[PDB]
């Protein structure tokens, strides 16, 4: 069986609004609650804003605004039995003391898969048939960072160089060029309204499928 030619879970109403993170390092979070807030839709009908900040604070295996793993954030709200939403546990932006309350569960995780490493047909697959999956990438270039349309492809890109977290939201064509819908965690007023897309099948692009992966619920 294969998958559609292109998918956008946006049109679906599996994606919250753009965020910013700010100076924190918490890209992870972002990514790791906008794979969850996917998710939860598909399982309760509601879209609803969790919170970065639970994960920043309440990951101990993970760094907070020196950074994280999407993995570690996974089995945090796995071993914890929940995560809160947002509201009640709101982005401050800075490292503070873990203050999970969970009268403000908002979801919780059975687990996670991983995407083999590499590989942009099984992200591909995977995206059409769970929703939204947390990726990183290599966002290091000044090309990257000013993007504002078209299909992002740069040849300096480092696919062993991950160095930020998104969510991968969607897969298409644009002008005949293959991309992945990329909603960054930098604000609207970044990219596209926030968001990127970033060349699919060029031989794994900026490493885009080299460290993908979702969550169970
Ligand atoms: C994002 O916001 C983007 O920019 C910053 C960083 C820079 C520059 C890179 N960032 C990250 O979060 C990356 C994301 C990956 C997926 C590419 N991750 C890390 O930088 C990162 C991952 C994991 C750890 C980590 N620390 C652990 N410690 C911390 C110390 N503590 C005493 C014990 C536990 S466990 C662990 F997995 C740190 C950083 C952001």
């Amino acid at each position: 069986g294969r998958a559609p030619d292109s998918v956008d879970y946006r049109k679906k109403g599996y994606v919250t609004p753009v965020k910013n993170q700010g100076q924190c390092g918490s890209c992870w979070a972002f990514s790791s609650v906008g794979a969850l807030e996917g998710q939860l839709k598909k399982k309760t009908g509601k879209l609803l804003n969790l919170s970065p900040q639970n994960l920043v604070d309440c990951v101990s295996e993970n760094d907070g605004c020196g950074g994280g793993y999407m993995t570690n954030a996974f089995q945090y709200v796995q071993k914890n039995r929940g995560i809160d939403s947002e509201d009640a546990y709101p982005y401050v932006g800075q490292e503070e003391s873990c203050m999970y309350n969970p009268t403000g569960k908002a979801a919780k995780c059975r687990g996670y898969r991983e995407i083999p490493e590499g590989n942009e047909k099984a992200l591909k697959r995977a995206v059409a048939r769970v929703g939204p999956v947390s990726v990183a990438i290599d966002a290091s270039l000044t090309s990257f960072q000013f993007y504002s349309k078209g299909v992002y492809y740069d040849e300096s890109c480092n696919s062993d160089n991950l160095n930020h977290a998104v969510l991968a939201v969607g897969y298409g064509i644009q002008k005949g060029n293959k991309h992945w819908i990329i909603k960054n965690s930098w604000g609207e007023n970044w990219g596209n309204k926030g968001y990127i897309l970033m060349a699919r099948n060029k031989n794994n692009a900026c490493g885009i499928a080299n460290l993908a992966s979702f969550p169970k619920m």
